[PDB]
């Protein structure tokens, strides 16, 4: 129009909004992917299961709120192909956790370069926006998994028959 | 290997219930990108938005109850990439609605060509879960979103300044 | 003195707060104006009234909380005349709605070169304020008035008899 | 028009209200200027700011009614800029409250001028809203601020160190 | 290792995370310090004793919050020897709180420097770690301390008999 | 002076004291450097970390109850600095617990000197000071650090994967 809305709402930030959408809706289906692995009959780590789709949800929910962030500065949402997660089989509980913790810094990275962006456009809201809602969840979230990654790994798994069960039963119980 | 737990689970069911898998995250996408369409400031029907976001979380349930299925028989679950809907600018209420409509009748078609494959391949359980979860859901949701055209279009939408607005107030509210 | 209070707080900073504390002010008496209008026996939109007394509300506290920043930081509160607002007559429910969007983009412009000049001066706690208290609520408003003008324009406003009606009942009832 | 509401209304009764809207207006800014005073890191009298900024919410309603009352009988409003209070720097509890007493009773003789002009207009209705809403609340304030007045001088107000810190902890508590 | 989890995390970020622990923990010590003071039997100011053991105790939650952020970060806590306060004898109550001010402007001084650091190696969760918990808490510290020594010095404190002992009852009560 | 409170209160003992309030602040640094690492990414032992921080917290207690007792007998706080721990990296569970212990014994050995100065000072108020809230406190501190090491050495800590985990979610849970 531009949108009469539309106000300091660079079409480079607004692109790049629409980019960073699909990436949390990837993240999303990995969760997913992951939550179902768990559930499989030769797997059956039924709270690894439920971590990963809760992560899964939270994912659909960060794309979400970038949907509205898009919609309330009138830009104009432009959505992708959800590329499918690069693996169909996670290998193991360690496994799954330590691509889930690569996937973060990924989207994290993209977040970085997001919120350099903003700055450099001299948008603070959307500076603001990212440093609200995002960077420290990433951040919590990448301990979290990294917690977990050496939680794991001290404990023997994959290969130590106790470890992913007790983990599954003591840390995601 | 087979699956211990797999029992008169046709290999060509198993594929037809991780391509449905696709077609019900699909439809989810459809619906996500609806709800959002409908709170852009240039359209501002919130509970147009309200209702297709909840259609869309129900196509996501719609998703994980077949990926349940398909570990409860022991098959594989294979994602592919959700492609994009068809559309960035829905046009109008209207036109939501009837895509919509179209939409569900060709998940639909599918569910009834899985059922099809189901009853050939001699597979009971497989044609009970169709029809105890999905076959009434989508005449339910086919019948709804028809009377909802049908009221639209009577109304005089989308043309018709008032119609729209109506709508959304009287009988999405 | 300079207060025995005051740390990094530029002196260009604290006339600029000074100039938006005005402008808040100002904000605050347009809206009161506003919804006196839509309570003459000639207009009668009670829900337009309510809508623009509390944003009258609203800004009254946004000037209010930018006093507060003044005496934390050590700086001297200088207040100026409020100007009446533009209009006696605000005309229409749609004229009013495109008025105080105007209003909302104008104060967001001084919103963002406060925020520009408390960047410049290496201020992030009045960065910090800006952004926690002003800029989301500034987009915000923004989106609801746009969202507004564009329900209205759509039904008929101002010309169309039923439009105005209809929206003070169903979307500011 | 004259307005289909108006009745025994006089033209100069219209324009006296618009005045008394200013006036009300006026004393709001002048007590909401002196509660950001008393918060100040220099003076820190935080009973002597709330019930300032008491005084200013009141008065703001006292403009609020007068508008209503010009609604009511079909008048137009006719807002002006507010103008600024007198003093910047308050100088003291004791300055500010003797400051307060002399707006009350500026007020109240522009409020008997009113009453004077409705009774010559013939306005008994007029003549009512004044004695209702007015009359006995600018005694009541201005015996109020008498009596602040000589507890502060008899106490040693502004010189002795301890008057107005007790009287903001033991009058205005 | 690096750290799994560390990410846009700057060497020099960390170290001067480490100096700000130990700045807080001193903070909390200074305070400690000046709470038993007001307890001994020649001074016997209670509530200027609890005051001062409520702010060590804040303090030691401001330490403790960067010691998490580091752990959050990858980066890896060096604690170092917390300096005894300057002062054993806090010779007052104004004493007390005006050397209270001083601290929190001196690490505040430090808070702004941490900040133009992390803004300078680009860490936007760092920015916006200090401003969501640091820098408004210094003002808002600040600005009490400077509303307390005001009140102290108009009282006529140290040396005015009642002045401490009526503060100690009345504001810090 | 004397302090017109002090009586029976030898210049030893008031020295004594102040040497174990310094004592008692470093174990309770100790125990928040312990807190701290068992939350790194690396080590991750948040029951461990839980139960460190309570310690730490204990520790400040007894350095607080110390430090009233001075006053309460008209002695004069005298502030050192608060040593930082000897190491940076904890290294393990078990290893923590064995320092712990460590600790505690040499807190007792300077409590039990404390004693027998009081003893030898007829500072009977001060003897049972420290029997009352010290000398037990220590033994079941001694022993139920004892008891965890005995635990985690023949769980097969540091070194067997599970025993650090197991340890920290059953009994320290
Ligand atoms: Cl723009
Ligand atoms: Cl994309
Ligand atoms: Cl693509
Ligand atoms: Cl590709
Ligand atoms: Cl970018
Ligand atoms: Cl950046
Ligand atoms: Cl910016
Ligand atoms: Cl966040
Ligand atoms: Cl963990
Ligand atoms: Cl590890
Ligand atoms: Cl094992
Ligand atoms: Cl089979
Ligand atoms: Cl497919
Ligand atoms: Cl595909
Ligand atoms: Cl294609
Ligand atoms: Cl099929
Ligand atoms: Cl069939
Ligand atoms: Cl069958
Ligand atoms: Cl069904
Ligand atoms: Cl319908
Ligand atoms: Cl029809
Ligand atoms: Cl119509
Ligand atoms: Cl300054
Ligand atoms: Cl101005
Ligand atoms: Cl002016
Ligand atoms: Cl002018
Ligand atoms: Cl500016
Ligand atoms: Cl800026
Ligand atoms: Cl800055
Ligand atoms: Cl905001
Ligand atoms: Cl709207
Ligand atoms: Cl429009
Ligand atoms: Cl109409
Ligand atoms: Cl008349
Ligand atoms: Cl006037
Ligand atoms: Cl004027
Ligand atoms: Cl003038
Ligand atoms: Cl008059
Ligand atoms: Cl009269
Ligand atoms: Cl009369
Ligand atoms: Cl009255
Ligand atoms: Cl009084
Ligand atoms: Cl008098
Ligand atoms: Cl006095
Ligand atoms: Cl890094
Ligand atoms: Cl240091
Ligand atoms: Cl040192
Ligand atoms: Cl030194
Ligand atoms: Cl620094
Ligand atoms: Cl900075
Ligand atoms: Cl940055
Ligand atoms: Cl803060
Ligand atoms: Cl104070
Ligand atoms: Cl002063
Ligand atoms: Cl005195
Ligand atoms: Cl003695
Ligand atoms: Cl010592
Ligand atoms: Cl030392
Ligand atoms: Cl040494
Ligand atoms: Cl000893
Ligand atoms: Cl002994
Ligand atoms: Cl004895
Ligand atoms: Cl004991
Ligand atoms: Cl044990
Ligand atoms: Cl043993
Ligand atoms: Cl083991
Ligand atoms: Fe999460
Ligand atoms: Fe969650
Ligand atoms: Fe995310
Ligand atoms: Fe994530
Ligand atoms: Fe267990
Ligand atoms: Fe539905
Ligand atoms: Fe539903
Ligand atoms: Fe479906
Ligand atoms: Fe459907
Ligand atoms: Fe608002
Ligand atoms: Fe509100
Ligand atoms: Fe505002
Ligand atoms: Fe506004
Ligand atoms: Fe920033
Ligand atoms: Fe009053
Ligand atoms: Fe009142
Ligand atoms: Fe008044
Ligand atoms: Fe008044
Ligand atoms: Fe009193
Ligand atoms: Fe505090
Ligand atoms: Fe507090
Ligand atoms: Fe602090
Ligand atoms: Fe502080
Ligand atoms: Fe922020
Ligand atoms: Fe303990
Ligand atoms: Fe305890
Ligand atoms: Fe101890
Ligand atoms: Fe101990
Ligand atoms: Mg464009
Ligand atoms: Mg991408
Ligand atoms: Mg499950
Ligand atoms: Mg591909
Ligand atoms: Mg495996
Ligand atoms: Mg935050
Ligand atoms: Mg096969
Ligand atoms: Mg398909
Ligand atoms: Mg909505
Ligand atoms: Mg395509
Ligand atoms: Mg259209
Ligand atoms: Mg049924
Ligand atoms: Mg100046
Ligand atoms: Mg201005
Ligand atoms: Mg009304
Ligand atoms: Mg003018
Ligand atoms: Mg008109
Ligand atoms: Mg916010
Ligand atoms: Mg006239
Ligand atoms: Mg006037
Ligand atoms: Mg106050
Ligand atoms: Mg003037
Ligand atoms: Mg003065
Ligand atoms: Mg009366
Ligand atoms: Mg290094
Ligand atoms: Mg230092
Ligand atoms: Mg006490
Ligand atoms: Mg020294
Ligand atoms: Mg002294
Ligand atoms: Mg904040
Ligand atoms: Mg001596
Ligand atoms: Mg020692
Ligand atoms: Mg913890
Ligand atoms: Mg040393
Ligand atoms: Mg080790
Ligand atoms: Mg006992």
């Amino acid at each position: 129009g531009p949108s009469r809305v539309r106000q300091n709402f660079h079409p480079d930030s607004e692109a790049a909004i629409n980019r960073q959408i699909n990436l949390e809706l990837y993240a999303s289906y990995v969760y997913l992917s992951m939550a179902y692995y768990f559930s499989r009959d030769d797997v059956a780590l039924n709270n690894f299961s439920r971590y990963f789709l809760h992560q899964s949800r939270e994912e659909t929910e960060h794309a979400e709120k970038l949907m509205r962030l898009q919609n309330q500065r009138g830009g104009r949402i432009r959505l992708q192909d959800i590329k499918k997660p690069e693996q169909d089989d996670w290998e193991s509980g360690l496994h799954a956790m330590e691509c889930a913790l690569l996937l973060e810094k990924n989207v994290n990275q993209s977040l970085l370069e997001l919120h350099a962006l903003a700055s450099d456009k001299g948008d603070p809201h959307l500076c603001d926006f990212l440093e609200t809602y995002y960077l420290n969840e990433q951040v919590k979230s990448i301990k979290e998994l990294g917690d977990h990654v050496h939680n794991l790994v001290k404990m023997g798994a994959p290969d130590a028959g106790l470890a992913e069960y007790l983990f599954d039963t003591h840390t995601l119980g």
